[PDB]
């Protein structure tokens, strides 16, 4: 979000040591914030509410009567950013037995996140099992098999054209025999939504009943990323989100509009291509970081 932070810390910086600014120094800065949000590809409705929330909250803080208005703005923009990102952190509820679907498009970081998610929980005392659920592309299963060997987590590859009921049986037996307590199913990912695959997807969810359905979204595809969320949600049912490639995220509209566009919380974030690159999402932390704090 290099760009956004830079210009945002600027607009704020453009107020220090000025004393009590008027409703014209303000009006100036707010638009600046609005333009910053736009050049970051933030949803236009989010951008509107955001700017409004800053006008509203700042006046409530008598910015016009403050002797340090830059600290008020910084403060309201901070909360506006924390809210937009999701507010307080959120992590799936870890039960005794967990079966989660990782869904998304090919290249979203979905296969890699399934293996990072496994690695993450393994270090948390969980006993995961990776499941490569693509019944049409051996290579896709193969990719997860290698990813799994590298993070030291077992991988079950479904068979070509294998039925959900079959998959269920095999996964549960391996889970049983290996005391797996966190099951991660990397579903089929394609360059674009496939109606038939969506059907096989919903069906698979129907047979296996995951407690969580996490949609993996590449943060670098801006506003587009979220347009794919409504389809998955509609035809399958998403419980949370994972925003990958935040470390390559120039701009940042995706992450900032996600909670508004999707209505789902971001549990995890991809912050490096490294195995440990995946971490729980902290809206508060990301907000403070954007404002340089
Ligand atoms: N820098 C960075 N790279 C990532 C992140 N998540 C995934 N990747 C990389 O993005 C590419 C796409 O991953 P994935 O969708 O799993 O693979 P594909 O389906 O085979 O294209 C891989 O090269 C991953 O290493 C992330 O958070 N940061």
């Amino acid at each position: 979000f290099q760009q956004l932070s830079a210009r945002l810390q600027e607009a704020i910086g453009r107020l220090r040591g000025r004393g009590r600014i008027t409703e014209e120094d303000l009006k100036a800065t707010l638009r600046e914030i609005r333009r910053a949000l736009m050049d970051a590809d933030v949803n236009l409705e989010v951008t509107r509410d955001f700017v409004e929330r800053v006008r509203e909250e700042a006046l409530g803080k008598q910015v016009l009567e403050s002797l340090t208005p830059a600290e008020v703005i910084l403060a309201t923009v901070y909360e506006a950013l924390k809210e937009a990102l999701g507010g307080e952190a959120r992590l799936p509820v870890l039960k005794d037995r967990n079966l989660w679907f990782l869904v998304g498009l090919q290249g979203s970081g979905k296969t890699t996140t399934a293996a990072k998610l496994a690695l993450y929980y393994k270090g948390k005392g969980r006993r995961p099992l990776l499941v490569a659920a693509d019944t049409q592309r051996p290579a896709a299963r193969e990719q997860l098999r290698l990813l799994g060997e590298k993070v030291g987590v077992p991988v079950l590859e479904v068979m070509d054209g294998e039925s959900p009921e079959s998959i269920r049986r095999r996964v549960e037996e391996k889970a049983r025999l290996e005391a797996r307590d966190l099951i991660l199913v990397d579903t089929a990912g394609r360059l674009q939504i496939d109606e038939p695959l969506m059907g096989e997807l919903a069906r698979l969810k129907e047979v296996l009943g995951p407690d969580e359905v996490l949609l993996v979204l590449d943060a670098m595809t801006g506003q587009e990323a979220l347009s794919v969320a409504r389809a998955f949600d509609e035809k399958v049912g998403v419980t949370g989100l994972v925003l990958t490639k935040l470390d390559g995220d120039a701009r940042g509209g995706a992450a900032l509009s996600a909670r508004h566009v999707t209505g789902k919380p971001i549990y995890f974030a991809g912050v490096s291509e490294k195995p440990e690159g995946l971490e729980p999402f902290y809206p508060e932390r990301l907000a403070g970081r954007i404002l340089g704090m």
